[PDB]
């Protein structure tokens, strides 16, 4: 009904978003100015016995296998939480690296647990943003009054933790990285307003089709993580064309590169843009000549190769496991509305319930998600076909390995009782899984 923003952020026992599992989320909701609404929420996902945590991601979340399994809920319920948050009316979910990272994590959930993976995204007035990206386009393009400070190799950070401790802000719990994620948001709408406003209002995909002129290969600012700390993220690009299947993105050539090889062949200073994905895009004259030199881009080579490309319009026309294969396809009407009834039966309810599906990845999806949340439901052929499941994730190459990791770490973090604890709780939960 009025507009929210619902900050958050996922603890994971890896990086993979997809092959990794969630322990904990933790979330609040602000009104359009940024004061906190809502309660605190905060919780804890249950790892099925299919899986192992990395134990790097345990040494820097601090949070055990053995607590997530007391203190959390089935990934079914987790991801009911979640998902009743961010379907919220007229709700901007936001994070600090959500794009890239929390966004799949969420993705992953929704697709093993039987929601759709896209829709909370944009339906009902819904939006996402991202503020890493922000930070990254402030630092390049608007760096007056923030402190940008440099990590130990003497480049630009982007770190939530480091951000924080440069301007002053408190961080610190379990709620610490969502309020300094709000604590950045007001930086920024403060110290920058105009750009705040601009990055804002572009987060939605019509106002970024509106600086996309591919006839005229009209150049533009845009700042991206794949353009790399050393430049500040920067460089002007040109569009070529767009995506011949995905719908949502856009061929840019990066104008500071060697078009060389992309003008004579059959680096490629090429990249896609995905319009549904917060790019930070602008006019070309957003990046001010000041701001170009600190950043090292050199205009006229940019210029160089615009002239080039423009002359040369051939150049447009040259441009297993189910938990790993969201991306093999949308799913039909059918099948969705299929996944739908399954969702919405009771978990008791489930194995009496005869349904078809034609997408080949639900049987797999079915099965996962009757023996991960629900194994009391399993009959006696089911069982077995989950202790063989297990067997063979929990290969003598996998086992090994993971001892053999848990024996390196505690060796070389002898001296870190904090991590000596933890890593004793990791070969604890190992013994028992
Ligand atoms: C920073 C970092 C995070 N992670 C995992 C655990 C965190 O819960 C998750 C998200 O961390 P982040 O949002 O600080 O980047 O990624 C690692 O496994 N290794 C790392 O070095
Ligand atoms: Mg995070
Ligand atoms: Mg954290
Ligand atoms: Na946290």
């Amino acid at each position: 009904q009025q507009s929210t923003f619902l900050f958050h952020d996922y603890e994971t026992f890896g990086t993979h978003p997809a092959l990794d599992r969630p322990a904990q989320f933790a979330a609040i909701r602000t009104d359009s100015e940024f004061n906190v609404i809502g309660e605190p929420e905060v919780f804890y996902c249950k790892p099925a016995d299919d899986y192992l945590p990395q134990p790097g991601a345990v040494l820097i979340t601090g949070i055990t296998p053995q607590e997530a399994r007391a203190k959390g809920e089935n990934e079914a319920a987790f991801a009911a939480r979640i998902h009743s948050l961010f379907t919220v009316p007229k709700t901007c979910i936001l994070g600090y690296n959500n794009v890239r990272f929390d966004d799949e994590v969420t993705r992953n959930i929704f697709y093993r647990n039987f929601y759709d993976p896209y829709a909370w995204s944009w339906q009902h007035d819904n939006s996402r943003w991202d503020l890493l990206d922000v930070m990254r386009a402030c630092y390049a393009l608007r760096p007056e009054g923030i402190n940008w400070p440099e990590n130990d190799d003497g480049l630009p950070s982007f770190r939530l933790e480091h951000l924080t401790k440069a301007n002053g802000i408190e961080h610190s719990d379990a709620m610490a990285d969502v309020y300094a994620t709000i604590a950045m948001a007001k930086l920024v709408k403060t110290r920058q307003p105009r750009l705040f406003d601009y990055l804002f209002t572009h987060r939605n995909k019509h106002k970024l089709m509106a600086l996309i002129d591919v006839p005229q290969m009209k150049p533009l600012v845009h700042v991206s993580g794949m353009f790399g700390a050393w430049r500040g993220n920067t460089s002007w690009v040109a569009p070529l064309a767009w995506h011949p299947e995905n719908r949502n993105a856009v061929i840019m050539v990066d104008l500071a590169g060697d078009i060389s090889p992309l003008l004579e062949l059959d680096a490629v200073p090429v990249k896609l843009v995905h319009i549904n994905k917060c790019p930070v895009l602008a006019q070309a004259n957003t990046l001010r000549p000041e701001d170009a030199d600190r950043l090292g881009i050199n205009r006229q080579h940019c210029l160089d190769n615009l002239k080039i490309l423009r002359e040369n319009p051939q150049v447009r026309e040259k441009v297993d496991n189910v938990d790993a294969q969201l991306y093999n396809g949308f799913f039909s009407d059918a099948d969705r509305a299929a996944m739908k009834i399954v969702l919405e039966t009771e978990p008791r309810n489930l194995p009496a319930l005869d349904i078809t599906f034609v997408d080949k990845r639900i049987e797999k999806l079915l099965f996962n998600y009757r023996a991960r949340n629900f194994p009391g439901t399993l009959d006696y052929a089911e069982q077995q076909r989950w202790l063989e499941h297990r067997r063979q994730v929990f290969t003598p190459e996998f086992l090994q390995g993971y001892a053999d990791e848990l024996q390196m770490l505690v060796q070389q973090y002898a001296d870190d009782k904090e991590k000596v604890a933890l890593l004793k709780a990791l070969w604890q939960y190992a013994d028992e899984i």
